[PDB]
């Protein structure tokens, strides 16, 4: 099975696919051995590590490599993140092929308008026409098509968000990720229970973590769960406290024991393949 | 005194300088506000985090846009590892002004051959015309080759490494990293003992911990510490427990409370900056 | 003096300071070497030499790494064009800094809305913004702010043309480009003759190549003349031909005698340099 | 077909396969309307269209990314120049695999010593662990591996060329670039003759325009005859031209007239494409 009919599979099994976020293939190649289901391509966690605004300011070029990158890393699904699609349904159009080229095996694009203005939605229709577009620019049909319905966020209510989101399934979406900053549940949940839809849901509970998988099983109607960002908040966590250690131990005299060692990552890094390389065929 | 000047300054002024290592713009920024005196743009950790062993794999390309980013985003000055220059003197005075116009305020460049042979030093009058051609290719004088002898490691003796050394400041090094893999300093502290230039040593402990800053400060021949690869083992060591706790949990609900939150990730973005951004000009 | 310096000289003196396109470093040598005042990073002629539309499809890193790489080629300044600013005023704000850094001495930001819709260009306030976010980005107050207005092209008249201009002087581009695509210039020639702002004016003639030089000079408001695309019409009829007649001739036995030499384009690569550093450290 | 196959299918059918030189996917483009077999991704017209020397100046990165961008753009096969292989066989293991992703059809790899030395090819058995790994690694076997022996014009003479030819196809390669710098045929139409090897020739005629196409077609030894660096050569023939025309005519108002027509571009960008997608999908 390739990647995308893979994640076509976890889909239409009526299964719980995870996926964990990345900002590099090293992390991603964390996720794949600590046993979830894909890697999520977030544009949060990439802006993140270069220290600027998830708000469209980190160009598209950057993340596309990365997509290509933790693909080439990573035997699992790669879910990637593309904003609003860079632009109207002409941007979509040549932006998805790009990204199924690069070897992800899905795109989640917003309805949010964009850029942001000084009406925080775009028009239904014009989102379905970038949908459309998407599905149309595709070359594997197993390639997936997620539209994120923004419409609970921008506060325009569950009748608008579910109206949302038939429509773009209507569009050709093969699911919908329905988003919420609540920290609650009842919100998603309610949403959840009114979903009309075929295509299944795809919730991110970042915000109300209270939700669990097993929580999120007894919904049969969510395929996905995305644990939206949290390696770079544990990285963060953890190298600004280990850059305090050392700062305040004047070296690394007491933090390197705890630390995994070089020769862990080095492992991490291929070097087994490597050394295979280099023994059968530098001559 | 733009960042050339700071690190120059440092090196004149008899203080000894840390720089910690970062594989990408979020952890340089880390460092920076730990109070580390500048960033170490590790080629073993921005490969690391690709997943790919450090043995010229990665593009340089990827390297040098990485050196970029990280000194847009730090106030103190960036040392970048060039690894072996990428090729030879001409590749090496092409090279140069790149890492320069980057934003990088010095290069270490090794006397390793490359590419590995199937002997292990390039000739010290080939890498004399190296680091010449590196500091003749610099634009600002201000700007610190750095040159590395890998005599130690490539078990020549002490003599030699010392005779390595001496060629390369007259070849025009502003300093010389003396490198070591034992897990004692025994072998460091003797050659440092026998040095005889006159520019300043630099260090990078990481397989001798226990030299620490205290015992380095006390070598008025060392300039500067490197802490190697502290931050990608970091990263590594608390992104594989929180997967595996979330795996184990089934979920974030426990995992959360402990992690750095969103808001906090969101500050280290710029977020301040933007929303100043936003007020003054988004009309 | 600096590139921004010389610019700004141009732009102070009254002297006609003339502009052309280039698709790539090479061509950029040869418009220096033909004696042009400047470089026009063209998007157009960069998307068209990727085979892909001016719609803001090519990648904004595409264009801010070729405009690098000019910069780093020629000696004279780099007008780079940044179609509508990748965004807002907060993503203007971000981009600029970006092509200050590259090389590019001046920036061209139009005020057509972006992305296209199914209103023309953006509101006056609005773009003004935008102007003033690339104002307050810039960190040498030397490097140029050019604003171009579409309103004669989207049709909204001259008034509305000279209103906008006034307005985006007004929130600091230090000139004005004044577009048009009829195939004569009465209706620039016209906007000429109004214009009352004290900042000097600049055409891009693509569309109207009657009127020359010597008519341009004459309009003492006019500063900058910018040749469009003909660099990438030049190289396509050439390479078109070169081709057809290879085809038709089955080889190159009749084609080779009127093509520069090789030789010619080794000294275009800077072969002589190169020598003088392999000469004075390849050891 | 896929462009692998089509390009197996020359080579094992016995027709003479041409390739042409690209340094955009513009010119690709033209190539393959001209109605030439494949595109040539020449590292010399790269570099030279950088303006730098084709010495390993340029990026491998650089050259990856063109080669991304004609493949997108191109229906034929791309045969991609990937110099010395970058590095040892080790790194000819890691880079292959990317160009393959990059849809190259195939890779021309040469025998000599990289980086160049202040001896010139590298060890028989050395290159034919480089041919290995790259066989090893491609994922397609369809994908091609051309070898180039520089033993002629490295003056090791016949014989030796001969031998390394067969060491090379023994190794792996489906087939071998003899190269040559003289100005007249001989020491090619010589070797041809002598070759014993089973896999097809391939000819880069450029010192030698005179071996016309029917010329080569008269050799069953070869498979593949390639137009080195023409179009670069017409590029910059025409781009000279117009621009001292330019000059000297103050203006464009003579020039235009004989140029390809900006409506030509905007055909030659895939206009008519982004219309039936805008009309379909913008709304
Ligand atoms: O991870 C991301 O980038 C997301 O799109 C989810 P968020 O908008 O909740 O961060
Ligand atoms: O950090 C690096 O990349 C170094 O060059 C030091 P190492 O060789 O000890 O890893
Ligand atoms: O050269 C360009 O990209 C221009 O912006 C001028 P045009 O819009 O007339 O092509
Ligand atoms: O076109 C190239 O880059 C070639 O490898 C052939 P050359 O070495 O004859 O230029
Ligand atoms: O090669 C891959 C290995 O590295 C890992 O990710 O598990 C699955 C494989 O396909
Ligand atoms: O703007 C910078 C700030 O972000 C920090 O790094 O401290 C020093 C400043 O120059
Ligand atoms: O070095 C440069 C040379 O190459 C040319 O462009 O003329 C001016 C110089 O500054
Ligand atoms: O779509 C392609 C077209 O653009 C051209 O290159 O001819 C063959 C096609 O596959
Ligand atoms: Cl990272
Ligand atoms: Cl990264
Ligand atoms: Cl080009
Ligand atoms: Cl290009
Ligand atoms: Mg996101
Ligand atoms: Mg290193
Ligand atoms: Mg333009
Ligand atoms: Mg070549
Ligand atoms: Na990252
Ligand atoms: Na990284
Ligand atoms: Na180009
Ligand atoms: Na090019």
């Amino acid at each position: 099975m390739t990647k995308n009919q893979a994640l076509r599979a976890a889909l239409d099994s009526g299964r719980l696919f995870t996926a964990m976020a990345a900002h590099n293939p090293l992390v991603a190649k964390l996720a794949e051995q600590a046993g979830f289901g894909g890697i999520w391509g977030s544009g949060f966690e990439l802006s993140a590590s270069y220290a600027v605004p998830d708000a469209n300011i980190l160009s598209m070029s950057t993340h596309l490599e990365m997509m290509r990158a933790i693909a080439s890393t990573v035997s699992i699904p790669l879910i990637a993140d593309i904003d609003t699609g860079f632009g109207n349904a002409v941007n979509v159009h040549y932006v998805v092929p790009q990204y199924e080229a690069a070897g992800a095996s899905a795109i989640v694009m917003e309805d949010k308008t964009f850029p942001k203005d000084t009406q925080e939605l775009v028009r239904i229709e014009e989102f379905q026409g970038k949908i459309a577009a998407a599905t149309a620019a595709r070359a594997d049909r197993d390639f997936v098509v997620i539209a994120r319905v923004e419409a609970l966020i921008a506060g325009l209510g569950q009748q608008e968000a579910v109206r949302r989101g038939q429509a773009y399934e209507e569009a050709g979406a093969d699911a919908i990720l329905i988003h919420s900053r609540q920290k609650t549940p009842d919100e998603i949940l309610a949403f959840v229970k009114s979903w009309p839809g075929k295509v299944p849901l795809v919730l991110v509970p970042t915000a109300y973590p209270q939700l669990t998988e097993a929580d999120i099983a007894a919904l049969s109607k969510v395929g996905i769960v995305i644990y939206g960002n949290h390696a770079i908040r544990a990285a963060v966590g953890a190298v600004r406290e280990v850059f305090a250690r050392i700062r305040r131990d004047g070296g690394i005299r007491e933090v390197d024991a705890a630390l995994p060692s070089v020769k862990e990552i080095i492992e991490l890094q291929g070097d087994e393949r490597m050394r295979a390389v280099e023994a059968r065929y530098l001559k």
